Parts: structure tokens; sequence; C-alpha cells
């Protein structure tokens, strides 16, 4: 027992796998425990012998962010071994481990809901890579609240989750389409495709815009029109993680194998911060 | 030998420090060596006790980001035993430890001389606690940019590096004197004070105004004004650091005790951004 505990996570760059860290770090001190940070830069060769090396320094549990799809043969070598392996964002194989994921659809939902509460006459929804989970729970969470309503939504779907190609999409759809008046994008670097490209084709950013986000910056407390975004309970997320650790630790029993969703917060910014 | 090396700053949430804890596990774990983050919060019991949980977790070297003043009795304790203890951004006895820190000065006039360069009648200096070293050569450098310039510079100085502060101070210092066309700020926090401002008395940011700055953000592009900004060479500096740990670790002899000072870069954003 060494009192550690490995966070497998992509990097150390990502302000959401950062946060998430912090508050971990903050927490686990506090129970007198160290965490061992070994980052796979998101790929599955990094991230297994990551996995192997903090099993090597007698780490007591490991919390992963996975990179392989979980199905895939690596973790089943744990998936009747007490030594616990807690997924965090990415979930684990659901009926041999514990997972803390974001309720994307719930959240999609909420987000949708508030931005229909808009007077606009033309609303577009701006995502990536529509086959994936994240993409595909965004979009579910976002038609339940829309509906009953009477307008129609624009769907537009960039290749990747990158700025510079939701620019190209966008400024190629502004030839067919006129400005939106409503906005929903599905990741920040999304929405700042977008504004380049409102910026370049305008000099200036919108103030007449609803605009509709996943992920959050304070920074968009300047912007001159009314802007919702949402983001995760980091602290929250920490806590249940950790809580999860040392339950399987310490408790006679582990916790329940599955799934468990924290829903993001809401945040008003723009001209809805004044 | 534990093949590890703690780490200890204040926080994960400071951008700068989490972006060079980022390149630093990075690298670390490339040359086969695991880092044990330990954070003080920045309080001076807190990091004694981190120090002591390190070095019980026979970590093989520490690089710390202390809070403690240079020649600290704490310290003393390692002056000349071989274990390596590394200072980052804060300094250690500059005689028996290796630190590796900014060029502030440098910095400072490499900005100033910069933001001379534009044409514009009342230049202001915002800055924060006059007394402390880094404030002090922040100065220096600013001034020896601006010495022969024949310009007035008004200087004001905010009681903490502290947004708000900020804000309350410039909004105060407008009721007597007109609005400037040059800002000099140095800390991103007193340059969000300013914007605050400006946007509460303008109703938007302004597009006519020289802005220099300490610490980035790549969001300062949207700007629509001219924008200087300079930031630490993270990578840079996490490289040499853990050279210097190796350095430490492997050669019969240490390297020279000391400062080794890296010069941050400047980044036009704003109009200069397009």
């Amino acid at each position: 027992r060494t009192r550690s505990i490995g966070l497998v996570i992509p990097d150390l760059e990502n302000t959401s796998y950062t946060r998430i860290a912090n508050y971990l770090e903050r927490q686990a001190r506090q129970r007198g425990y160290q965490l061992l940070i070994a980052c796979s830069e998101d790929q599955p060769d990094n991230e297994m012998r990551c996995i192997e090396h903090l099993l090597q320094r007698q780490v007591d549990a490991i919390i992963v962010s996975t990179s392989l799809p979980p199905e895939h043969p690596f973790y089943q070598r744990w998936a009747n071994d007490p030594f616990p392996i807690v997924a965090l964002d990415r979930a684990l194989d659901r009926e041999h481990f514990t997972s803390v994921v974001g309720a994307d659809q719930d959240d999609a939902e909420m987000l949708a809901e508030e931005l229909r509460k808009f007077p606009a006459e033309t609303v577009l929804y701006l995502g990536a890579l529509p086959e994936l989970s994240v993409s595909f729970l965004r979009e579910q969470g976002f038609r339940t609240a829309w509906k009953d309503d009477p307008r129609e939504v624009h769907f537009l779907y960039a290749n990747s989750y990158e700025r510079e190609a939701a620019a190209q999409l966008f400024e190629k759809w502004l030839e067919t389409h006129p400005m939106p008046q409503a906005l929903f994008t599905t990741s920040f670097a999304l929405l700042q495709g977008v504004m380049d490209v409102t910026l370049r084709r305008d000099g200036k950013l919108p103030s007449d815009l609803a605009i509709a986000t996943f992920g959050d910056n304070e920074l968009l407390d300047f912007l001159q029109c009314p802007v919702l975004a949402v983001a995760q309970r980091h602290r929250d997320v920490a806590e249940r993680v950790l809580e999860i650790v040392l339950a399987s630790l310490d408790e006679p029993r582990k916790p329940k194998p599955g799934l468990t969703r924290i829903k993001r917060n809401l945040y008003r910014r723009g001209v809805l911060s004044r």
C-alpha cells in the first residue's frame, strides 16, 4: 500500500482535464494520498505503457480517461481483479468498471431550451463528427428541446472539432444562407471558428446574436451579445472519482459497476452578465 | 533510487504553472522519470510539509516554486547536501541552489520599446505592489526603454495584482485624467480590470488603444485595437529545469549555483493578429 493513486489522462493542457486534476490533488493530499499523473497524449500504445508503469510503481489504484475502445481486451485483464480501475469522462466496460462520465444529453437539452427562449428566426446548429457518442448525445438533447418549436434549424457538421475546420464550413455555408440569429455550437473551438469568420466578415464580433455553447470561458463576458455556456462541475467530478476509488480500497466489497453522470452548470455571459 | 522527482507548486489552476507542469511531466516520463506533484497553495507551512512528504516517499530530487524568501533557514538544511533541490520561477538561495527564473527586466524593456513604436500621446503604466522585486524589475525595464523618449508617462499602482483592485483604481484615476492612448500593464488581471471599466464606461472594448501586457491569452486575438503580450517559454523552461535536475543527478559535480533567466516570447494580437 504505497498510499498512492495513478491518474492517466491525455495531457495537462486541456483546462477541463487540469481543473479536475487540480481538485483531485487537493483532495487526495488531504486524505494523505499521492497522485501520480501519467499522460497518454491520447495515444493507445502510450496509455497502456503508462498503465504498466503505474503498476510497476505499486500504485494502489488507477483513474483512467481511456483512449482505447473500452471493449478492447487490455482492460479485461482486471475485469475480475479487486484492483480498482475507475474511469473518467470516457467510460470503461459498463459491467466490470465504475465510470464517472458527464450527462451530455441532459446538458444539451438544458442549454437548448434556454437558447430557444430567444427571438431568432434563423437558428443554426454547428457540430462535428456526428458518429461519435458525444456528438450524438448532444444532438439528441438539442432535438428533444426543439421538437414542437415551429422554426426550422439548419444543421452543419464539421469533419473535426477544430477551429479552422469550423471557419471553412461556416464561411462556405454563409454563401447559400444568411447570418443566423441563434447559434448552437457543441465545443468552444467550433464557436471560435465561427467568430473568426464573423470578425473577418464584419470587422467586429456580434452584438445581435444569441449564442449557446459547450465549454466555458470567462472572457465571454466581454461579448456585446447574449451568451449561454455550459461547463463541468470540476470539483464535484473530482469528489466522486476519488470517493469511488477509496470505497473500493477501504470498504469490504466494491461499488456497483456502471455509469454515473454529473450535469454541467449553465453560465449566462456576454450582455447577460450585465 | 525511486527514479522519481517531486514538484512543489502553488496550484494547478495558474495557467502558467500548469503549462510548465504539462511540458514537465511529458519530458520526465520520456526520460523514464515519474513526477509527483505536491501543491502548497502558496502557504509557507503547506510548502514545508509537502517537502517532508516528497522526501519520505524517497523522491530523487525536488523542483520547487518556493513561497519563502530567498535565504530562509528551512532550505539551508540542504545548502551543502548533494540532494538536488532546483528552484523554479521564485529563486532559492542564489549561492547554494540553481534557479530557473524569468528575465523580468529584459522582458519589460522589450515589451516597452515595442509599445513606444505606437503613436500615442498619453501613455499609462498600471502595476501593483511597487516594493516587490518582480514589480521593481518590471518598472526598471520599462524606464530603460522610455528614458530618452520625450513623452510623459503617468504611473498608477494597485495594491494587489487583482482585477478589481485595477478597475477601482483606473476608474478613480479617470475622474482626474482623460483616456490614455497607450497602456502598459504588468499582469493580465490588471489588463482585465481596465477592460471592465472601458466596457462599463464605453459599452464596448476599445479599437483605438495600444495595449502591452504580461501574461498571454489567445482570445486577445479578437480585440479591435493593437495588442502586444509577453509570455513564458513553458517548454523551454520545463526543459532546462529538468536538464539541471538530471545534470545534478548524473554528473560528478553539481551545475553552477545561481540564476539562469529565460526570456519571454512576444506575441502580437488584436488587430496585429490579422
